[PDB]
């Protein structure tokens, strides 16, 4: 196995062949390539011409884009007192004494790494175009160049291809000085071009003074968004934002585990605290620019794997992701509902037809599904169990709008997860293991984080598809032990265990069914037997069901009546909420109270459609719904939670963290 690696300068060919050389008896070898530009890398690397390159987070989204859909697979990491991570500081910097700030950068010649890049260009005009200082409503006023070449007197933009201008302030020959590799380029060209004179501002990061010239970072400050002006090292308190770390991507197949087995390999040898000659990252220091940030960053200390679910734009985040689009396109009051299933796409699209349209529809396989769409912005909300809250949470979700259970006039809140079992059995909570059980689905908080936190939290096992013989927890590996007694749909495909109401025993009614027909032990909800029993669930395999056929599990070990729940439970949980990104709570809350007072259970128009009624699925909402209670602005998922539920689901997820949430841990740092 090989790594095809992509350069695009003569020096960056040189040091990867310097280090072909030094891993040629390794069990994965390096190869190299050199391009004109890294564009010619990314259509290389799409066309099986190469394998890998490291993009600054402006060409991570163009990479990613079709037809390339090239995504993320490493991040280079940075240190930062708070923790080194994946993300750092764009910067301003301009030479001490020259008094103008922010405000006054009209006029001025400016320094960048490059077109198209973060710090060098996307957070700088992005910030100059929606401060107003660059004026540019879109696309129909021209090009961002144009507007830009309008503003500063005269720059160095490498890459830049439509303003002369841009390129005025380059140095080097004049048919090279602009390229994206010229002596200006980079964090250190730009850097070298605001000392040489050449600008009175260099948009670069912040490591970039102390790259260039330690000793004399007193003879330069960064410019503050707020106006003032600040010393190199106040990066953390005077930046334009903090941006993703440089990333190695590489097509979406195969080779990705070898490609990472070679750069971490290479890291652990020449990593940043090697003794050896050659160098993976830099090593940082005084140096010519045109040797400075070859292959890797010279202020990356160390690559970090990044979560296969990740792509493009989920790494860029939403705001930097709408900021990098907003300047490619020109010139609301309707919740794209995110529906999970065809069931809950049906009754949202008739949600859809009686709301006349202020509520639309989107499917997705899975929950998951959701809370990726909802951070995209392609869906507005979702209802969550408290347990997909948390993960929603960490990945940046806020639950504005939550499930009321006791009366609908009463919008703490809360339900009890329960264990229940068939009447007429020696079935305890201390004989549980090697008995069948079945849960709503795996990450909710009765079928999955209460029962089993409560098993992990006392036996310290996470082993879980092992501790019972068998049973369903839909949205378990497919031939996994906790997915044997799943049914799917009875359909075709057969979709089996998989977790949405397409699998029979889906969700708290699904894990009931799944105990009469082939359980020892359901976890549910204190509601479900009540719900379905007394007739009121006209199934076939319910429509006879009794009360008193089952019993609830106490943790002591003993048993007791579904009807004293509050006195025999496994806790007492947080509702479901409605979770949305911060900025489109408050839309989402006015629009889901309108909705609310027209097809609430007491809706003036209920007779039409009912938000909280179901065919016994809890569809899109719980049928235990009688009320949403708006959930303060500014309420976090932990505070929502409660710091109970938060400590059990927290170490829980030590155990075996879903894709999604380790996805998200990324965003976050961890
Ligand atoms: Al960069
Ligand atoms: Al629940």
């Amino acid at each position: 196995s090989v790594i095809r690696w992509c350069t695009i300068s003569s020096p960056e060919e040189k040091k990867c062949n310097n280090l072909r050389d030094l891993t040629q008896q390794e069990r994965i070898s390096l190869t190299c390539v050199q391009k004109a530009t890294y564009l010619d890398c990314i259509k290389a690397i799409a066309n099986n011409e190469a394998d890998a390159i490291s993009l600054d987070g402006g060409q991570v989204f163009e990479a990613g884009l079709a037809p390339y859909k090239l995504k993320p697979i490493a991040a280079e990491v940075y240190e930062h007192t708070e923790g080194s991570t994946t993300s750092y500081y764009a910067v301003a910097v301009v030479k001490k004494g020259t008094e103008f700030t922010v405000n006054d950068l009209q006029g001025k010649t400016s320094c960048h790494t490059g077109l198209g890049r973060s710090a060098g260009w996307n957070i700088p005009i992005g910030t100059l175009i929606h401060r107003g200082a660059i004026e540019w409503e879109g696309i129909e006023s021209g090009s961002v160049e144009q507007a830009v070449a309008k503003f500063f007197s005269a720059s160095c933009v490498p890459g830049a291809t439509i303003e002369q201008k841009l390129c005025r302030q380059c140095k080097g020959d004049p048919k090279t000085k602009c390229a994206r590799n010229a002596p200006y380029s980079g964090y250190s060209g730009a850097f070298h071009c605001l000392k040489d004179g050449k600008g009175d501002v260099a948009f670069v990061k912040h490591t970039t003074v102390n790259e260039n010239a330690p000793d004399q970072k007193d003879e330069y400050e960064l410019l503050c968004l707020d106006g003032s002006r600040q010393p190199v090292d106040n990066y953390k308190t005077c930046n334009w934002a903090r941006v993703a770390a440089h990333a190695v991507v590489a097509r979406d197949d195969n080779k990705v585990e070898d490609i990472w087995s070679f750069l971490s390999k290479a890291q652990s040898d020449f990593g940043v605290d090697t003794k050896s000659d050659f160098h993976l990252f830099g090593p940082p220091g005084k140096k010519d620019p045109v040797l400075k940030d070859l292959l890797f960053k010279d202020s990356a200390i160390m690559l970090k794997r990044v979560p296969s679910l990740m792509d493009s734009q989920l790494y860029l985040g939403f705001e930097y992701y709408s900021a990098i689009q907003s300047m490619r396109k020109d010139q609301e009051n309707r919740i794209q509902w995110c529906a999970v299933g065809k069931d809950e796409k049906s009754k949202c699209d008739r949600w859809s037809v009686v709301s006349n349209g202020d509520v639309e529809c989107t499917v997705v396989d899975e929950t998951k599904d959701c809370i990726i769409k909802i951070m995209k912005g392609e869906a507005d909300a979702v209802a969550l169990d408290g347990g997909l809250v948390y993960t929603a949470g960490v990945c940046g979700l806020v639950p504005v709008m939550a499930e009321r259970y006791d009366d609908e006039s009463q919008c703490p809140a809360s339900y009890f997860a329960v264990a229940v079992a068939r009447k007429d059995s020696n079935v305890n909570w201390n004989n549980l293991k090697g008995k069948k059980s079945c849960h709503t689905a795996v990450g909710r908080t009765a079928g999955w984080v209460i029962p089993m936190g409560l098993i992990h939290n006392r036996t310290g096992t996470c082993n879980f598809d092992e501790y019972f013989s068998e049973g369903c927890a839909p949205g378990s590996p497919p031939n996994s032990r906790l997915c044997q007694l799943c049914q799917g749909s009875g359909g075709i495909p057969p979709e089996k265990c998989v977790a949405s109401s397409h699998e029979k025993y889906f969700g708290y009614t699904g894990a009931l069914r799944c105990l009469v027909e082939k359980g020892d032990v359901a976890f549910i909800q204190h509601s479900t037997v009540e719900e379905n029993t007394g007739g009121k669930n006209k199934a076939d395999w319910a429509k006879n069901l009794q009360m008193d056929d089952f019993e609830l599990l106490c943790t002591d070990g003993r048993r007791a009546n579904v009807m004293d729940y509050r006195e025999c439970n496994l806790a007492e949980v947080p509702t479901h909420a409605v979770v949305v990104r911060p900025e489109k709570a408050n839309k989402i809350r006015d629009l889901l109270e309108r909705q609310e007072k027209r097809f609430g259970v007491n809706g003036s128009e209920k007779s039409k459609f009912m938000m909280f009624e179901s065919q016994n699925k809890d569809l899109l909402f719980k049928d235990l719904t009688k009320c949403l209670f708006k959930v303060r602005e500014g309420t976090t998922y932990k505070e929502f939670l409660g710091d109970k539920f938060y400590t059990v689901i927290s170490s829980l997820k030590t155990c075996n963290p879903s894709d999604i949430l380790q996805m998200c841990s990324f965003l976050e740092g961890k």
